[PDB]
């Protein structure tokens, strides 16, 4: 009679919250999709070890097409747990689920964990500065999506800054890395002449967020651009006007060059 | 050697991560602060037998003022934790605290936990769509802060939707509830006159986001001013323009007036 939706949190096994852990536990079937995001520091098999429940993995159609014939039945005569990478219902397709459970007369109910949305807050920037959030999608074939530049613009444009998430296949594991965001986004550039994102700009890239060591880099994208960051999974930050306190951070934590004191400032 | 920055959660103990849980127990000294948020969920018993270590409870002077007297010089011999509710970095002024330790010769690290910022997402309004934060300030004396009010137009102008973090005097053990919230709001109004925010505004509030049983409510100012939405604390958001799918979320899950569902495209 109930689906507990259960955040595993940023990173790794661990990053799940001891609430949702021991909810797990106790529930007689255990799914879990990894469509909308990845758990880069660990894998099903450690995840299943931890819970000590077997796992059944859902795809994209698994959950949007057949959520109410492959999980909500089993819910309603025994305790389930779905899994989500970060904190559930950021996602934005995860909310509605909850609507489809109401309608089989199925209860649910929702445990938190940490969310990139949220992580950010170890950049140092401020997070009630964040405006609009926006995805930077491959382009492909005759197709180039550049919604994302917009997004940019108008929060800088207020003084706000812009997190970007960066594409994944994650049914074929690809992750998009910040080199690639930011060569899309020179490209954006050159064909809207916005003067949005140019080598000029600063930007703060956040790797492996949740993991002991994720790498916090800010600086030029001039700079940047051909930095290795590390493994994924890769996040893009376009800072608005900095208040100094958010620069001495990216200078001090993020090795920042002294510049942005009085550049972005 | 070290210093860890721990987040406890949104509302009891069990909100902290595994990985936060299982670092904490073994530090050699633990500290915290219970004056950024409310934890209605737990009690420092139930957190200090969780961790099984002493917790040394630090006020807003002892962290803002002593923090490099109290904390970082034990840093420097042994394995401390800081433990805080929420997420360590969202909404709270900690990342400095970071450069404290950094110029006290201290390596320090960062365990998220679910935050308030995030798990808004169990509202049914899109994460994305959230634009600049505010925080509605207790007035004091001849000092009426409005800045909140700005951010709530700024945003719904764009179409975004605005979160607002209420006011906290942790000592003083009064937390503001979105009934408060939304008098102060309507006063703002009487003097600026923006039509930004009416009785016949929609909003929506989510108190107690962690707990199995939050209040998430949606509806007219003019109707939900004076509800009761349970002990705090409280959050309050002022959606923008509403996709379908929200609007249903809301009338779905949130009991909202079914005429949201008719969006103004
Ligand atoms: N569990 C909860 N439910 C509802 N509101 C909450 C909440 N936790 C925090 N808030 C809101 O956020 C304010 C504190 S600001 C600090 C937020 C904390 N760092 C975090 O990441 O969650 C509270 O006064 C309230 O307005």
């Amino acid at each position: 009679m109930v689906l507990y939706f259960i955040g595993l949190g940023l990173y790794d096994e661990r990053d799940i919250t001891v609430k949702g852990l021991e909810i797990a536990k106790k529930c007689d079937y255990v799914f879990a999709e990894f469509y909308t995001s990845l758990m880069a520091g660990t894998t099903l098999g450690r995840i299943q070890k931890l819970i000590g429940k077997e796992i059944r993995v859902l795809s994209r159609e698994d959950v949007e097409l057949n959520f109410e014939n492959i999980v909500l039945p089993l819910a309603k005569e025994n305790d389930v747990a779905f899994l989500t990478p970060g904190d559930p219902l950021v996602a934005t397709t995860h909310a509605e689920l909850r609507i489809r459970a109401k309608r089989a007369g199925v209860e649910s109910y929702v445990i938190h964990a940490p969310s990139i949305y949220s992580a950010v807050g170890i950049t140092g920037l401020h997070i009630y500065k964040f405006g609009k959030s926006a995805t930077v999608a491959y382009p492909e074939g005759n197709w180039f999506p550049t919604s994302y530049y917009d997004v940019i613009k108008e929060n800088a444009e207020r003084g706000l800054h812009t997190l970007l998430f960066l594409d994944i296949k994650a049914e074929k594991r690809m992750y998009m890395t910040a080199n690639e965001a930011m060569e899309l986004l020179l490209k954006v550039e050159d064909m809207k002449k916005g003067g949005v994102f140019t080598d000029d700009t600063l930007v703060v890239v956040l790797a492996r967020a949740g993991s002991l060591n994720p790498t916090i880099r800010a600086g030029y994208v001039k700079d940047l651009i051909r930095e290795d960051f590390g493994d994924p999974p890769h996040i893009l930050i376009v800072p608005g006007k900095l208040h100094i306190v958010e620069a001495e951070y990216l200078v001090e934590i993020a090795g920042a060059p002294r510049e942005i004191l009085r550049v972005n400032v």
